């Protein structure tokens, strides 16, 4: 298959929401390939609407996955290294999937020289 | 368990509040699967609100947990690496769960050229950037 | 036990101050569980007052602990790795327990293009 | 293949869009070498424009790929290190390919001295910095 | 030693000033335990002031110490890792003990779009954020 | 050779563009040494023009090289470590060769205390 | 060689310009020791100026060198670690030798609350911070 | 010895300038101990003047030392790890000894949403 199909598009948004890579999703019988999906994302606004929201839901699923991957890692050097890579890749991806929710968080206390007021000169 | 059940949702909130992760909670007897929990959240504002409170409590619980994970790690190379991964994952998650409390903390002393005042020159716009 | 008790709350603030994880504190006979303590922290202002101050005192104790953990680490690969994890976890926690005291410290010398004045255009 | 051939350039764009890297594409039967592709880009705006679109698509493809590389890594020390390198290289490249989408994301809560307002003192210029 | 004893507090300050850590000091003959030292600090402003001066001196002492720890490390994998941990712990602590002297140092050359001026557009508030 | 030569300067800009270190370029028979090239870069504007552009083209070549070095790394500990060093060195260099294109990319959402407006006091 | 000798100072500048480090230069036949070079610099502005130019050239030379060190590293664990150290040391040094050219490069897209405008509230000073 | 002595203070500033840790300096026969030196640094301005300048000169010596430590490292795992620690400690220290010269260097291109102008609203 390679034609637009709302029922499969919906199907796509569903699996995505649960956390599964799009790669692992399109890899199902009767589903559009990855390239086609990205094509649809340019000729269907109704799709780009269900897709971004699906991506934020996917992120929320992945957030809970990282605890499991870490806590259930097999206590062998290479398996722990793999678990770390799986977690690190997810952490990095989460920030991009929902920057407001999963981006880095910093509080910067801004002060001036010697803890006094910030000194500015203007021309 | 597919239909929304407040009593079960309440239990989920209590377990999360204590520091347990969602996927682990969902493995307990009679719990809904994670996908179902997410569906419940989506359609029940009462659950969403209690879940948000549980997440705050969850973070405070995890903050204490990381000390235990580190201090009690089995002194074996792989076990220590696993403990480190568990702690690092929690540290990252805490900042997201409560950014105000658990985000990074930096004090930036801002000075200018040669440790004097910050020098700023303002000029008329030179391109149409408005 | 699971009822409010100022004498045990005080007891809590005490052990906390010396550096001991709350987890290790509530784990004593006759003490409220962790969950209960966090509950009290919502129905007692007199508590939230002794608790935040206890936390800052706890931080000061932990600050001295990291030197000991580092300096007295057993010189074996895994024990040193564990010591490093114990220290790193404490460093990260200290910044959250007292951000003013234990947060990161940076001095930023702000200059403009080529070391000249910072150039701004406004619209 | 030295002369600019649109049909071949179009194929290159499709292959890149799917996530394949340029040097790997150029090893396929009948493809120009990388230096030739760069020469084509330099002198053909039609190719440059389609190549820019292909790069955006390439990034979206790679974003999905990194999950697979990590999750499917052979649990051997060297193979995991290689998978990590492949993922790290892609992460770095993604931010450059589409900075808006794949750049780092930070929220900075800006406060002043002792958690109060940011204190700013302005003064007449003291040196000729204009 | 439970009661505040100035002579002992003074010795503590001298030992800290030389670079010794508090827990190590408290193991010396006739020293109070750390909890007692903290109690003394809490209730004696004279000790607090001298302790603050000792902390500044302590930092300067540690700054020199880190060179020795690194340079004299036994060239064994575990011993080098331990030396690294001792040095890293001190580096982190120094920045807190005297932020002005031992904090990170960065020069940020600030420029705007395409290396020109920083472009700023100001607009009326669009939401009630005051 | 050690005299100015536009045909060799051109030759230089060519090899550079394809990604090859200048070190590896001057190492060809009849070519000026590295030191001489840097000298020319001070007495020929026509050169400093072809050189900076050559450097940006070199960067674009190196960008594609890093994928190959990573993906084709021999799966042996030391070879992977070497591949990582080769890639890391290139990543660092790319940012300097074309900062606009290859520099770090950050989006900073700037907010004030507790997510409110940024609070400023002026004197 | 203790007395300032311009011919020797000139040679030092040429060698540094080519990428050689000072301590290595000072080991060559007839060279002054490093302490002497520093003394020459301190008291001879002509040498200081030529040395500053040599440092710029040195940096450009090292920038090319790091590619060679990485690419030619012997694929042995210790040799690769040493090559990494040599490259990392040079990267750090380059940024100091020519900050404009070799410093870190970042583009910061600055936005405000919820991706809208940066919200700024100005208020009268509330403490004597002037 | 433990009395103020300009000739030894000078002697101190000398060795410091060449790069040698103060610890390694005071460790010479007839020299004040470390603690005494820090005491002098509070009762002699003529000293605090020769000392800060000595520190900047010390930094310049250390800067050249790091190349040697890196390039001449013995190619054994632990020796390379030690060399790395020696270099890292020096790099960190250099930034504190002369922040203007040895601090981190960053160029920040500041732009607004989507590469447009930085958008500000004021109240």
């Amino acid at each position: 298959p390679s034609d637009y199909m709302p029922e499969v598009a919906d199907d796509i948004c569903s699996l995505l929401s649960s956390g599964e890579s799009l790669l692992k999703v399109c890899k199902r019988p009767g589903m559009p390939d990855k390239s086609t999906v990205f094509r649809w994302l340019a000729k269907h606004e109704d799709f780009r609407d269900k897709y971004a929201k699906a991506t934020e839901a996917r992120a929320d699923s992945i957030f809970e996955e990282i605890f499991e991957i870490a806590d259930n890692a097999i206590p062998d050097a290479a398996e722990v290294a793999k678990a770390r890579l799986r977690v690190d890749t997810r952490k990095w991806a989460l920030a991009r999937m929902n920057p407001r929710k999963y981006g880095d968080k910093v509080t910067n206390e801004l002060v001036g020289k010697d803890g006094g007021a910030i000194q500015i000169e203007t021309s």
